């Protein structure tokens, strides 16, 4: 009973959450979202097994190589994680955000680099239950050639410091379900891949003002047959996938924005999880506060029954 620690370690993920809308922030809190160190203790209460962190890095560096990340920029993300590791979380950290990167990779590429770089010297020592992932949703001009060539360089850099840590590797193109195929591997034993999970986009992101054009909303999701085997045809595309390519997969984003109808809401959450447990997926819903949140920030409550559609307890 021989077994792949890449396998092993992307269970220890388990059920997670996303504690988005706060350091991909320009600066935390100007989203409205602001990380409280109590924020931690309660979802472990809730039961969840880790976090995810958004963290917008280009946000924080000197503008000038070698990019120094802000002293006291990177001592407020040890703090979050040395909480979020005191109450037994796993904790995955990665960049977010980086806009000049989807435009100008051949020239913001570098920059990531170095601040991987950084990161990694700065987290050499944490447990090995703290998870690094080099970006969030390659797109754009970050083509999947791009980003099969860029993301190799920051692993080197990571790996000179870090030499087994987990790596989460995100599927590019937006990190949507189609684009597996498109991802070239590196031979590292310790890499995880993710995609997120958003269809029907017109069911999930319905009236949210930050898509152009705006989607109509009343939209539906009723969990018949017909709804449940589209999810499942897409993730077992993947599944096939991974298994073909020897590789755990973690589902870092899923979720459905509060425009949508509640009970419509849940039935999507809940289908959504079950299938990728089906096909031993780890997951991350999207996230714990703000517009498409499972904690009333004002009654200091969890929504329910969506939280238990995220979570399965």
């Amino acid at each position: 009973v021989d077994k792949s620690s890449a396998f092993e370690y992307n269970k220890m993920i388990g059920h997670g959450i996303n504690m988005g809308n706060a350091l991909e922030a320009p600066v935390e809190g100007s989203w409205g979202v602001y990380i409280e160190d109590e924020y931690f203790k309660i979802i472990k209460e809730r039961g969840f097994d880790s976090v995810r962190i958004p963290i917008r890095w280009s946000a924080h560096i000197s503008e000038k190589y070698p990019y120094e990340i802000d002293k006291f920029f990177l001592d407020r993300v040890k703090h979050v994680v040395d909480v979020a590791l005191k109450n037994d979380l796993v904790v995955i950290i990665n960049c977010h955000h980086f806009e000049e990167l989807y435009q100008a990779p051949d020239k913001y590429g570098p920059v990531l680099v170095e601040i991987w770089k950084q990161v990694a010297q700065a987290f050499k020592d944490y447990p090995d239950k703290l998870f690094f992932e080099i970006f969030n949703e390659p797109a754009q001009n970050l083509t999947p050639t791009k980003w099969n060539e860029l993301y190799p360089k920051v692993l080197g850099e990571i790996r000179k410091t870090n030499p087994s840590r987990i790596v989460i590797i995100d599927v590019p193109n937006w990190s949507n379900y189609s684009y597996v195929r498109e991802l070239k591997l590196v031979d590292d034993k310790n890499i995880i891949v993710s995609f997120h999970y958003y269809e029907p986009f017109n069911f999930t992101h319905q009236g949210a003002e930050w898509v152009s054009p705006t989607l109509p909303i009343g939209v539906k999701w009723e969990g018949k047959d017909w709804e449940v085997e589209q999810i499942r045809n897409h993730f077992k595309y993947v599944s096939e996938w991974a298994k073909k390519n020897n590789v755990p997969i973690f589902l870092g984003e899923f979720g459905a924005y509060s425009k949508a109808d509640m009970e419509s809401r849940v039935k999507w959450t809940k289908t959504v999880r079950r299938i990728a447990e089906e096909f031993g997926f780890s997951l991350a819903y999207w996230e714990f506060c703000a517009g498409f949140g499972l904690y009333d920030r004002w009654t200091k409550t969890w929504i329910e029954p969506l939280t238990t559609s995220a979570l399965g307890k």
